[PDB]
């Protein structure tokens, strides 16, 4: 049968770098004037929110980006893409990932990743597609999920990047500046960090089990 899900999963060393990075967006966001202005908006509590530990079901070992969610054939479409030629070729192989932005949500905060060409004839074209990821390019839902709330499912983090870049489609100003880039405040506890160098992290292709 088929893996759960297939993605690229980011070696270590690239995987520790881009979490660290997550925690200081964290940190550093929950920190600005700009957030604890809308936090009527983040959440309808009821005095700072640490966010590090508002999304604090993380993932517990290396990061991955997904493609192809199979469900061991369970799910929708998962044989037609396992059975891709470039999928059976691309398995086990080195792939750079770049990730351009990091964005928290009220239920999700991940990382955007910008797929290349070769990248993108990865991506599956499954059917049933969700109408947030119309109007985008293929694969803008791509990403790398940092963090989530509560009860919130892994799987929302690409809903929520999806949703958050039907809104940039363009924009105005930022509204801080971080170390790492401009931060924009999309509104309804949307945040994205536009980095100024987008980070490269390297990542192999393959399927994971259970
Ligand atoms: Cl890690
Ligand atoms: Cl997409």
């Amino acid at each position: 049968f088929l893996p759960l899900y297939f993605g690229w999963f980011l070696t270590k060393k690239s995987s520790e770098t881009l979490r660290k990075a997550g925690q200081v967006f964290l940190e550093e966001l929950g920190n600005h004037k700009a957030f604890k202005k809308e936090l009527r908006h983040f959440i309808s509590g009821d005095e700072k929110l640490e966010l590090v530990s508002y999304f604090g079901k993380r993932p517990p070992g290396v990061l991955h980006c997904t493609t192809k969610a199979c469900d061991y054939g369970k799910a929708a479409g998962a044989e037609e893409y396992a059975q891709q030629e470039v999928v059976k070729r691309s398995y086990g192989k080195a792939f750079k990932l770049s990730i351009s932005a990091l964005f928290v949500t009220p239920k999700t905060a991940g990382a955007q990743v910008v797929l290349t060409d070769q990248e993108l004839q990865l991506w599956p074209s499954d059917l049933d597609k969700p109408s947030a990821s119309e109007g985008l390019p293929p694969g803008s839902r791509a990403h790398v999920t940092l963090g989530c709330a509560a009860d919130v499912q892994p799987v929302q983090t690409g809903l929520d990047l999806l949703d958050i870049l039907q809104q940039v489609k363009s924009q105005g100003e930022a509204v801080g500046e971080l170390p790492r880039g401009k931060l924009y405040s999309l509104g309804k506890g949307r945040w994205m960090l536009s980095l100024t160098k987008k980070m490269e992290v390297k990542a192999i292709f393959t399927g994971y089990y259970g």
